[PDB]
């Protein structure tokens, strides 16, 4: 239900800052841990933010695009 | 929205508990903070579980039913 | 320190509902817990509202009333 | 592993408080809320405490007597 | 307010670790999401530290300076 | 301790994402912010997730081998 919370995802080398609707980090994170993919080494949530954190800047490029292409 | 985080709604007097899907307790924690409904005195929400602190068990009644009224 | 972020104190039976402003909850909640007022049983915060359950309605009152005292 | 976390459990009415060790109340809190008692209408934790809403004061008893009798 | 919690700033690379007073992170983390400096990326905040993702490490020296000049 | 709730050490250049059990980030993230290791700049925690920054990719190769070493 990413659409659904989604408010922008911006990025840093390796690591990706997902930005939600208030009190929705953790509803995504949990998307995003059940994911499980290679390229994401771990994800740490807030309030409205979710810390993705990838191997490379590359991976996360590539992350980045999978979830952008699910809105 | 609630329908699709929702689990179960219980409650004893004034309290209710309504559980919801794993780290979706604050996104309707925001939702019914934002309703602003007089009979509700506030809210607190943990991971999975909201704690609406209602006026009196008349209150509660009241706030379930709405609520389950958008199930 | 309270009176930076207190925005509302309301309150049923022996509870009172102590609301702050967004993400201060646990700041009041640790200078709650640090006071260890024998009306207290305990105090459990979420984001902006901060639940302190007090032993009985008369307890409450005092807790309130030397709350606000603060202020 | 209660023992090892547990500090304190006190109570009022239907409600039970259980004081943990700092950062271990949601530890506890997934203890309790799968043991799914039903004595226990539901569980709320902050950091270092739980707020464990009972039926009435009698199950809050029971409660707390299962409780104790893990350490 | 951030002189009232603010404890130590550290960082490394383009990452900025701002330590606070128990419970506080989030009542930063607020301070700092309404800062909307286009140098942070984002925070995420835990209970007394957050962690602030700026772009750069050039951005993250600038943020760092803006930060202490608060104090 | 650590044995009781670890379930994975995963890590990229500086950054330690240690994986717990759901509900356990926050007690070994005081574990970790009470070990004070200078190589550990600070740590972050989610619900299960706990974000060690470290000064540097070699300290956190240092710091992933005396966690590992706990277990
Ligand atoms: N209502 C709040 N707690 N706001 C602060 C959010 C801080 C940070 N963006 C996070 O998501 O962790
Ligand atoms: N993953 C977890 N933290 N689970 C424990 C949840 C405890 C309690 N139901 C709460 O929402 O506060
Ligand atoms: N930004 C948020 N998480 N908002 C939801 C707050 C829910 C509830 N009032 C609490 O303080 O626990
Ligand atoms: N380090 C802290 N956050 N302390 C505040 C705890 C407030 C309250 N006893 C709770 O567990 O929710
Ligand atoms: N009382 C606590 N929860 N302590 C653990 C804090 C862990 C980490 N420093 C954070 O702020 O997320
Ligand atoms: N029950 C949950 N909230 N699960 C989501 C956890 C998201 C992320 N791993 C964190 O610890 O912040």
């Amino acid at each position: 239900a990413l659409v659904d919370v989604f408010i922008k995802l911006d990025g840093t080398g390796n690591l990706l800052v997902l930005r939600t609707l208030p009190g929705n980090a953790h509803a995504i994170g949990v998307l995003l841990d059940n994911l499980d993919w290679d390229e994401i080494v771990g994800t740490i949530c807030g309030d409205d933010t979710c810390l993705i954190i990838c191997r490379t800047p590359k991976d996360a490029k590539k992350v980045s695009n999978q979830l952008l292409s699910m809105l």
